[PDB]
């Protein structure tokens, strides 16, 4: 398309992450613009499967969603070039010394920002399926954007749904809808309020999907206001239909203060 750029017009500077499917690098699109470069380790994923994430992003363009800038697909090492987010994932940020110092007001902000990005995704008739703090990125101005549309569909090779973030009807019946993303959002609120703690501490994945089939919900966590817990408990309603829309969450969270 007009998304292709020559390999020469990007310089990779610092390595950010590893993984089985390739690497992520900080870089520059012809010197001028700071970018993130996702690298495919040839042989691992299919090239078509690796680019499905990019193909998806071509359609998904909103401020609270990491934007795609371009791709390099003509030559063996395939690149996905996206907007650089200075503070990394929300998970890592929340756990850093700096993030440990961010008070509850700005946590509700982060949370409301993601609800905004998700409200676009549901308005666009899409599902994300992989919504969690590790898949949300933070800019220098402390803006949150949704990332990682590897599992996002218009309503898989590699690819593992996040069991501990996935709605019970999605696990047990394979029923992924925007309402299952609302479930995931509730867990993402848990991650925010606890500064990046793992869901269901000390519970294996199997324990969790068994516990959920018995109506387990995480009890009110320390340093979480009734009102914020009621938002979580709203996302964790058994019947998917009875869970609120993202447009509602963005409203209720935004006026939280
Ligand atoms: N746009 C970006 N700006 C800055 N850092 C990023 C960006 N995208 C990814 N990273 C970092 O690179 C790492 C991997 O990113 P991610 O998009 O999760 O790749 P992945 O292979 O899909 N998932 P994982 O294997 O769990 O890291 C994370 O630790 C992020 O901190």
């Amino acid at each position: 398309p007009a998304w292709e750029i020559p390999r020469e017009s990007i310089k990779l500077v610092k390595k950010l992450g590893a993984g089985q499917f390739g690497e992520v690098w900080m870089g520059y699109y012809n010197n001028s613009t700071k970018v993130a470069v996702k690298t495919l380790k040839p042989g691992t994923m299919s090239v078509q499967a690796f680019l499905e994430e990019a193909n998806l992003m071509k359609t998904l363009q909103h401020d609270k969603l990491v934007r795609l800038y371009a791709v390099v697909t003509k030559e063996e090492p395939i690149y996905i070039i996206t907007e650089f987010m200075a503070k990394g994932s929300l998970l890592d940020f929340l756990k850093s010394d700096e993030g440990g110092k961010v008070l509850l007001p700005k946590l509700i902000d982060f949370s409301a920002q993601i609800a905004e990005g998700m409200a676009y995704i549901e308005r666009k008739n899409y599902i994300h399926r992989d919504l969690r703090a590790a898949n949300v990125l933070v800019s220098e101005s402390l803006m949150c954007k949704i990332a990682d549309f590897g599992l996002a569909r218009v309503i898989r090779e590699g690819a593992k749904f996040p069991i501990k973030w996935t709605a019970p009807e999605a696990i047990n019946f394979g029923c992924f809808t925007i309402k299952s993303n609302v479930w995931s959002f509730g867990i993402l609120l848990y991650e925010i309020v606890t500064y990046g703690k793992i869901p269901y501490p000390g519970r294996t994945n199997a324990d969790v999907m068994s516990a959920l089939s018995q109506g387990y919900r995480m009890p009110r966590m320390e340093n979480c206001p009734d009102e914020l817990y009621d938002i979580m408990k709203m996302c964790w309603k058994e019947k998917a239909e009875e869970r609120p829309t993202f447009d509602y969450l963005q409203s209720v969270l935004d006026d939280f203060y």
